């Protein structure tokens, strides 16, 4: 409409983007340990 | 001089974030998997 180019704004939708950046990273996690299934590790 | 940074709505920052959010949970998984496959010394 006049700059689509570029337009930084931090709205209060921030909310919703920190809540949902660390609850991604956590079930990233989570499912990487769950799908593992393994409690000991091999040795060198 | 006000400035709230105020701004709802969907600009081109999104390529940022919807970058971040997939690299992010990529990370988080790697990560996992990584510490499982790699011990644990004690006294850190």
């Amino acid at each position: 409409e006049g700059c689509p180019t570029n337009g930084p704004k931090i709205p209060s939708i921030a909310t919703g983007m920190v809540g949902a950046l660390l609850l991604l990273l956590v079930v990233a996690l989570g499912i990487g340990l769950f799908m593992r299934r393994r409690h000991i590790v091999r040795k060198r």
